[PDB]
């Protein structure tokens, strides 16, 4: 049995994994990557973000984009398209320009017009926006929230869903399983996007955990829930579970367990409907050049062998190892 095979087998949606173009030159990597008994899903991690599809304002560049979906959809699985609305990977002529609201405002519809439009039927979610905060709940500072305000992100949702209809819109972000404030200031946004009465359908968990700071899966299925009160439904979105280097079994033991609870707590909660992987093999991780000292994050080392948390997402979809 595979991780995706195990997924369906307890009602979610899909198991699947980001990756990233450079990445398609291994080919040993693409074997795994196309084996849909493990991912029934991929994301891409860098060609749909606003630098590599608008690098020139009004000039879209789809080619690098159009590679991970036409993946997707050869191999049947479905795509989560990555992200329209970030503080980071902007082009310069963003993130520098003379902007009045009304102009930032134009320009961030015709982004997400012209990105979504482009993917239309494609994209069985998008994460409209991500990481619009601070770690204590308040708004992460960005050009749309200093020249629209918190408008941009009801404005985005509202220009995604016209675009396409069928993409159920995600609002994305880490250190939500927590709860506490950041979690909470996530559901004002949920509840910000109903008030300006735009459309709203899911919540993404990111789930970038250090090792040995993954809480009960009881404790993560309550935060689920609070979110699917909502009427959202919710997935983890980008998991990873890094160690300082190096790895012992201890370790490798704590990532299993830790991986475990967050799979079985999407597999508990009606409404989680998937779980994807921030890439599969520490080969490929962006662990180390993010976390300094840490790594070996993934279910598959940087041989593409098997580590103790491959059977540990098993062992939390109910498979006997
Ligand atoms: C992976 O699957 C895609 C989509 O069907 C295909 O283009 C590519 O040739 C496959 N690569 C390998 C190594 O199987
Ligand atoms: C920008 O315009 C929108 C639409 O009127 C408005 O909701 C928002 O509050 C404005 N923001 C600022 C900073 O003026
Ligand atoms: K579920
Ligand atoms: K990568």
């Amino acid at each position: 049995v595979g991780l995706d095979q195990a997924a369906v087998a307890k009602g979610l949606q899909y198991f699947g994994t980001a990756t990233d173009n450079p990445e398609l030159t291994d080919i040993p990597y693409v074997t795994q990557l196309n084996n849909t008994a493990d991912f029934g899903q991929i994301t891409p991690g860098n060609s749909m973000k606003w630098d590599a599809t608008e690098p020139s304002q009004g000039t879209f560049t789809f080619t690098k984009g159009d590679v991970i979906a036409d993946l997707a959809e050869g191999n049947g699985q479905y795509l989560r398209c990555h992200t329209l609305v970030w503080y980071n990977q902007l082009p310069s002529w963003v993130t520098s320009g003379t902007w009045t609201n009304a102009t930032l405002t134009a320009a961030l519809k015709n982004h997400i017009t012209n990105v979504v439009s482009h993917y239309k039927g494609k994209c069985l979610h998008w994460d409209v926006v991500n990481e619009a905060l601070n770690d204590d709940g308040t708004y992460r500072t960005n050009i749309f929230y200093t020249t629209i305000g918190e408008a941009y992100i009801p404005i985005a949702f509202a220009a995604a869903a016209a675009a396409d209809p069928d993409a159920k819109l995600f609002y994305n972000d880490y250190n939500l399983e927590y709860g506490g404030a950041k979690a909470a200031s996530a559901r004002a946004i949920v509840q910000l996007v109903k008030n300006a009465g735009a459309k709203i359908d899911g919540v993404g968990l990111q789930a970038h955990f250090s090792v040995g700071t993954v809480p009960s899966t009881s404790s993560l299925v309550s935060v689920l829930q609070s979110f699917t009160a909502l009427g959202v439904e919710v997935a983890y979105t980008e998991a990873d579970v890094r160690i300082l280097l190096p790895t012992t079994a201890t370790t490798l033991a704590q990532q299993s367990s830790d991986f475990q609870a967050l799979v079985q707590s999407c597999v508990q909660t009606t409404g989680c409907v998937g779980f994807t992987i921030w890439d599969w093999t520490d080969k490929y991780s962006w662990v180390p050049s993010t976390f300094s000292g840490y790594g070996a994050a993934l279910p598959w080392d940087e041989n593409l062998v098997k580590k103790p948390a491959y059977n540990g997402l098993l062992a939390g979809m109910g498979v006997t190892v």
